[PDB]
RNA sequence: AAA
């Protein structure tokens, strides 16, 4: 069992516990292909090795070898024929591939190549190479393979920065990881911008990286500094580096600023390049949603004639794009939520219900998203289905997810309003009395709360 | 990637 034990010591995709879910594999493959074609970075070894690992997981071992060979061919050019330690990721993935294919003599050849380099560099381990380049490669792999991996990704880049605080590559990976982790918490009470300083430093150290600049812009916009952010949007848009990705985030920036037409123009250009992007399809849908709201506001909710034809175009176009996003990535929870909400605007309550029911069964990486799912389903039950019983159930389920947030507070307020309404129609509704006590208790008004709980008890 |  010497071979297998040696393979487990290698640092490469096979030993990084990426845990790629089958339902996310088609989207991952498309994102990997998009990145190969459109992300401008110095070394593309990592991304080709991830494509090989994906092909392996698909049962296409011969196709996987092709991607590992391409990774070696490209390394020759990106380092000018010179030796580079990132090759050890490729060689580790060859050893695993050949082991899985039964080409065991070749698997041993690649273990020997790795060992030879670990010796040459005075690495303490025989097969496990300890160098910052490989910590970064582990981090980028994790960062590409979904939100559940982002704490691990950040820690890979942080390990490099603890020894070399001005390392450009790990500064970039740390900042992007941190930005996405901040995104997960953006609606939680008293959230803080942990990623802002990392992004400033990553831009300083990677001055040609437009991708990092547009994330810095968006975090500045989050923090109420939109004009400073817009300067970075403009600098990124003047750069060709990773242009199509720059367009995605500039489009988000302009939509949030209120320039929805500008956002749509950028997204339509980006969709020409990466038409399978679920991020693009969701962003385009949000733009049509924003335009729908603008039409509603100008016509006081009663568009007619051409304005009605325009509203319906916005609704149907948003449904098309949200449906496109969730076809491609069925685990994209918030896109299903936007879709359910847009089916309410289209007057299709059965399709809204269907998507809410799907959402109730999901297990988001971001557990607080289920507050939003219950809250919006509760509102649908209250206002479209005229079911106070089911509205109460789902406002309570939102509240029971204790994390303080904008939506938990809205759920408390919505439950309060519903119960106050019921009590006007029937002041001796014991259930409503107790719920109103519960609401006051959650608000901290302990005397009002016990008053209502007591009143409810007396009746019974 | 909603918020
Ligand atoms: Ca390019
Ligand atoms: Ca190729």
């Amino acid at each position: 069992h010497q071979v297998k034990d040696s393979l487990e010591q290698l640092r490469c995709h096979f030993t990084w516990e990426l845990s790629i879910d089958d339902d996310e594999m088609p989207d991952l493959e498309n994102r990997v292909l998009d990145q190969i074609e459109f992300l401008d970075t110095k070394y593309s070894v990592g991304i080709h090795n991830l494509l090989a690992y994906v092909k392996h997981l698909k049962g296409q071992n011969e196709e996987a070898l092709k991607s590992l060979k391409e990774a070696e061919n490209l390394m020759q050019e990106e380092h000018d024929n010179q030796a580079n330690v990132r090759s050890l990721v490729t060689w580790g993935n060859f050893a695993w591939m050949y082991y899985h294919m039964g080409r065991l003599a070749e698997a041993q050849t690649y273990l020997d190549k790795v060992e030879n380099i670990c010796k040459k560099l005075s690495n303490p381990f025989r097969y496990r190479m300890e160098c910052p380049e490989i910590d970064c490669e582990e981090g980028w792999a994790l960062l590409k393979c979904g939100g559940k991996n982002y704490e691990r990704a950040k820690a890979c880049f942080e390990k490099v920065l603890e020894v070399d605080p001005e390392n450009p590559e790990s500064s970039a990976g740390y900042a992007i990881s941190a930005y996405r982790l901040d995104g997960f918490k953006l609606a939680t009470k008293n959230h803080k911008p942990f990623s802002l300083l990392p992004l400033r430093q990553a831009v300083r150290l990677n001055p040609d990286n437009g991708y990092i600049k547009v994330l810095l812009a968006l975090k500045l916009q989050d923090e109420g500094q939109e004009a400073e952010g817009e300067k970075y949007i403009e600098e990124a848009l003047a750069n060709m580096s990773s242009q199509t990705y720059v367009f995605r985030y500039a489009a988000k920036f302009y939509r949030r600023k209120g320039s929805v037409d500008k956002a749509l123009e950028l997204l339509k250009k980006a969709l020409q390049e990466t038409p399978t992007s679920v991020l693009l399809h969701h962003q385009i849908g949000l733009c049509y949603k924003a335009q729908m709201i603008q039409i509603k506001e100008a016509t006081k909710g009663q568009p007619r004639g051409q304005n009605r034809e325009k509203l319906d175009k916005m609704i149907r176009s948003a449904i098309f794009h949200f449906e496109s996003a969730v076809e491609k990535k069925p685990t994209f929870e918030v896109a299903h939520l936007d879709l359910a909400r847009m089916y309410i605007e289209a007057g299709n309550h059965r399709k809204a219900e269907e998507n809410f029911q799907k959402l109730l069964c999901m297990k988001p990486v971001v557990e607080e998203t289920m507050q939003d799912i219950h809250f919006h389903y509760g509102r649908f039950q209250e206002f479209q289905k005229k079911s106070d019983v089911n509205a109460i159930i789902h406002y309570l389920k939102a509240i029971k997810i204790e994390q303080a947030s904008l939506t938990r507070d809205k759920s408390i307020n919505s439950l309060k309003k519903l119960v106050l309404r019921k009590l006007r129609r029937k002041a001796l509704d014991l259930e409503s009395l107790s719920l109103l006590g519960f609401v006051y208790k959650l608000e901290g008004n302990m005397n009002e709360a016990e008053e209502y709980y007591e009143r409810a008890e007396r009746l019974a």
